[PDB]
């Protein structure tokens, strides 16, 4: 009897079932300084333990996106193994802060099966949680991917579809720090525009491209411990399609990220994840560039030191010549559009 | 006089000569984090600091392998810089539980010189000995190099080769933790086959392969601060046979071990070498995979909480159509095998 | 209004500004880690605590240079992001010492200002001080770059050029350890030879060649948070005239000095940065070979333990056929010349 580990097949899932995740990881200031190193996110938060400090927190949290990549990682053998695509993102909500020294664990919950109409494969909507070791919930969301079946004539599970939020609700947020103009050092953030200063259906340009190595996202992809194989042998993905290896979804969110920087520079941490999609996969070589819109201003209940902003960030490889490419093709997205990110930052407010 | 270190050439070595290694090296948390985003290795014991401490360890322990490529690396300026290749290693035992915050230094005894007949190189056969800040032994082995002589005219000296132990034996293994049933996650571990499981001449087809980058084996090859040329200069390697760069043979052995994950994950440990060889170079551009036999199943003496296995991980590039590629080629290795390495590590039993 | 940061252009200067940079840095092991990982460097005294506690400090400090480039980069947003090239460094002095642990923040003042002839470009001379989270002054230097003007029409400012020192006076150095005979290992730093042995105006070739790899220079450039454009955007890049991403200088002062341990082991630290100059840009692909000269050998006042010598250290691409290349074509330096550095070194004295 084989010892491996196959995955599953879209057939092997079953509605209800809890999936306990291997491979706990202890997150510690060699995977922050990693993180660093592979996207160069300048977000005064995640640099500088004083500057956390001066808001109420223990020392310098680790970025929301490492969190989530871990979690997601983690998750990959037993889910994504044997999936054509992830599909999107819903209901992310980031919990309580991680810290150096914690140990995150996840575990996934199929919520929602249905065969696709070929009878080739079949999409899985999973919620999935990591929790630290003080069974504290870091975060939750769902995601759905489309997964190949083993065999094309097993028998098709009875579709059910879950009801999926269009958003985290602003009352369903974390806001674990808290600033006051008396102790927020604008310079060192490195912005003078506030939550007060952004204006809703803006477009920021963020302006700077960056050029994706194959040793980069491979060495993102294992501090993730993901092992999706299209990320890595080039001896099978050669004979591929695409002819070469397909970069991490998520390297790209991290990258667009870091980029968005410049431009929304007091967007301290990411405390929701409304939706994502891949819409075209990236590859070594590419240049990857960023935009962003406002899509939305929220207050925050009971506090008035910090503000939400609902964020749309497009990323695009090798930037076309029209700005902030979208969707031009009538619903369709641009070829150029790699990445479309909704998301909820929270932002110091003027006081 | 020269300042510069020219490394010894094989007439320079004295049977019997103590040579003491410099760079002792502390290991962090920086260096854990890059050794996982290098490998990949999903081994629970390396990855989560409450896995470990419920095995009764003070903290999650620095691999094995990564214990092993910075003793390594300390004695290549001395031993191996002026090295054609390394031909062997046996007896290698590990002793005491290296943690982050500990400082390795390594000292290397000559035990055994043959000059090759054709005069123009010799054999050198070195016990290389890793003590902690504690002046505990993490680890001891020997290997034997083949090492350019600079003057061909020289000397060559008297013939002594050293008898070489087949293994460590089961009764020299260090067993630095402790399991019970109740206190043993198998979800979080990635596997329910235990000890008892295994089948004695059982073959084992890891599946994943991996691609080795330039920027990959050059960044863990100074991780380790291992000096060795043929990794590092196109400038002069382009002008050599292989007209590229070449490996690290203990990068090889790294990443097997993390693809052996799928199919020996209770394997939480290594704790002996027995042999290791070479069998061709490898690449930037080579896709590795990884096959493991079960040579042998060992009790551990005055336990039954875990047990031994002696195991074969043969790695290969670009996997051949037959599978399990060993020596085809009576007594040859398979030109598509270039790692044939034999070790012993230990496993959790069922209680 | 733009809610992003356009840099500074040559016109934007004004004489005495001072400029508090953004994203204060938190230095941590895992810095450590990566540092040691991209440059292999095997300097006792960053390498292990003991060693380093052993000269009565209180673990091993964070790498002078790794210092000098997270203080650097800090300036790039609003110094050299839309710079044509680094023109040189002066009075480069290292002050407290850095921990892991500590925090790092940048301010520079304008100091100088010179539109140049062709009036398209100008010349800024800055003091940056980088201070510690006590407000300790862990370096100070002066650079001046040239920088584009957005309007080459903008009026020219006044000509202010300061006086630049050629050297840290030895009397500025900071000497943060102790050393004595009785409790120095030679064989752990790597070399016999002490201030004592060394001859002023002797060269020493390193003899080994790195070769650059773009994911390698990526990566330590993101490790200091510098986002200037050459050395990430291929995109652009491409259709520029090197065509190829440019490889930060101060990567390049990182490999010499790391290639330098080969013939200047018990060159323990940097004490001063003199001078600086990126003569030839370097590119992934290049090897990077380099020697040094012993300019001058200086006594420490009121100590005889330790003593310092300002060194040449001269790096070149893919070493030519005559020994150390400098400035054969009459004050030009030769071709493949990439960095002429001149800094100063603490070693041990004999006792």
């Amino acid at each position: 009897s084989a010892k491996t580990n196959p995955g599953n097949f879209f057939e092997d899932f079953r509605l209800g079932q809890t999936i306990v995740h291997a491979t706990p990881r202890t997150i510690t200031e060699g995977d922050v300084a990693l993180y660093t190193s592979l996207y160069g996110s300048r977000f005064a938060l995640t640099s500088s333990t004083p500057f956390a400090q001066s808001l109420g927190l223990e020392r310098a949290p680790i970025d929301s996106l490492l969190v989530f990549h871990i979690v997601f990682g983690k998750t990959v053998p037993d889910i994504s193994l044997n999936a054509i695509a992830n599909l999107g993102y819903a209901g992310g909500r980031f919990g309580a802060v991680v810290y150096p020294g914690d140990t995150l664990s996840t575990t996934s919950k199929v919520i929602g099966l249905r065969q696709n109409k070929d009878g080739k494969t079949g999409v899985v909507y999973v919620h999935s949680v990591g929790v630290n070791q003080w069974d504290e919930v870091v975060l939750e969301y769902i995601r759905w991917v489309m997964v190949r079946k083993r065999d094309p004539n097993a028998p098709a599970p009875e579709t059910v579809v879950p009801d999926l939020p269009d958003s985290v609700p602003v009352t369903d947020l974390t806001v674990p720090y808290t600033v006051s103009a008396a102790n927020y050092n604008l310079a060192h953030a490195g912005s003078n525009y506030l939550w007060d200063d952004y204006e809703v259906g803006e477009k920021i340009d963020h302006v700077d491209g960056v050029t994706i190595e194959e040793a980069e996202h491979m060495q993102a992809t294992r501090l993730y411990q993901n092992t999706a194989r299209v990320h890595f042998n080039l001896h099978v993905e050669r004979e591929g399609r695409f002819g070469r290896r397909i970069v991490y979804g998520g390297h790209i969110i991290s990258l667009a990220r870091s980029l968005s920087f410049n431009g929304l520079a007091n967007a301290l941490s990411i405390a929701a994840i409304n939706s994502g999609r891949h819409t075209n996969p990236s590859f070594a070589g590419d240049t990857i560039y960023a935009w962003s819109e406002i899509l939305a201003k929220m207050a925050i209940p009971g506090r008035t030191d910090i503000g939400a902003l609902r964020v749309r960030t497009v990323a695009t490889k090798d930037r076309p010549c029209h700005d902030f490419p979208y969707r031009d093709a009538e619903g369709n997205y641009d070829p150029a559009v790699v990445l479309d990110f909704d998301y909820t930052v929270l932002m110091p407010r003027r006081g």
